[PDB]
């Protein structure tokens, strides 16, 4: 198992949502085997990779969360060496490490908002109608190809709180009609329990 490596970040703190790439696909492999990543971290959302796949990770409650079908059991690279996971729920498809220094956590939502926004690896923010605990409809249906590489990113309410973590797409003939996410309350349950 190599280490998960941060190769970029998305910021959600300004008047503008943007991505910024931090590591080429050559420093990634090196960082991955040694698990030592000296690069400074910033942002609420990290763009991360394993050997051939890239996806997202989201900071909430001082934990950097992502999807299990992404990270696996893997450590994540840090300035001090490889970081072992603090939380791992396979049934939930959930992984988390302690948030790296410089990673600002999103606050978990308490609004009850039904209007949501998905953040893509492209710092695109996409309108979503919450239809259940862990589902939301896309106002604009997008092709599946469009959403690939964005799992582990946040679903946000209109006040920019975290409602949950994008996990799977509900897809019909190559089109994404809706999204399934891990509710932010399941993250909190995961945090409280041995
Ligand atoms: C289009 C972009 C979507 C968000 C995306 N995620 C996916 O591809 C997910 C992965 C897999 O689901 C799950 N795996 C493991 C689990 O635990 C170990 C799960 C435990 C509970 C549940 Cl919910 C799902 C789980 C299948 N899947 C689908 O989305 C599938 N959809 C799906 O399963 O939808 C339903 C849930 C509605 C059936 C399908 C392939 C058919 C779209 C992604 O981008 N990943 S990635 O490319 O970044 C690269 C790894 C990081
Ligand atoms: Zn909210």
């Amino acid at each position: 198992k190599g280490s998960v490596v941060i190769v970029g970040r998305i910021n959600l703190s300004g008047d503008t949502a943007y991505a910024q790439q931090t590591r080429g696909e050559e420093g990634c492999q090196e960082t991955s085997q040694t698990g030592r990543d000296k690069n400074q971290v910033e942002g609420e959302v990290q763009i991360v990779s394993t050997a051939t796949q890239t996806f997202l990770a989201t900071s909430i409650n001082g934990v950097l969360w992502t999807v299990y079908h992404g990270a696996g059991t893997r450590t994540i690279a840090s300035p001090k060496g490889p970081v072992t996971q603090m939380y791992t729920n396979v049934d939930k498809d959930l992984v988390g490490w302690q948030a790296p220094q410089g990673s600002r956590s999103l606050t978990p939502c308490t609004c009850g908002s039904s209007d949501l926004y998905l953040v893509t690896r492209h710092a695109d923010v996409i309108p979503v109608r919450r239809r259940g605990d862990s589902r939301g409809s896309l106002l604009s249906p997008r092709p599946i190809s469009y959403l690939k590489g964005s799992s582990g990113g946040p679903l946000l309410c209109p006040a920019g709180h975290a409602v949950g973590i994008f996990r799977a797409a509900v897809c019909t003939r190559g089109v994404a009609k809706a999204v399934d996410f891990i509710p932010v309350e399941s993250l909190e349950t995961t945090m409280r329990s041995p």
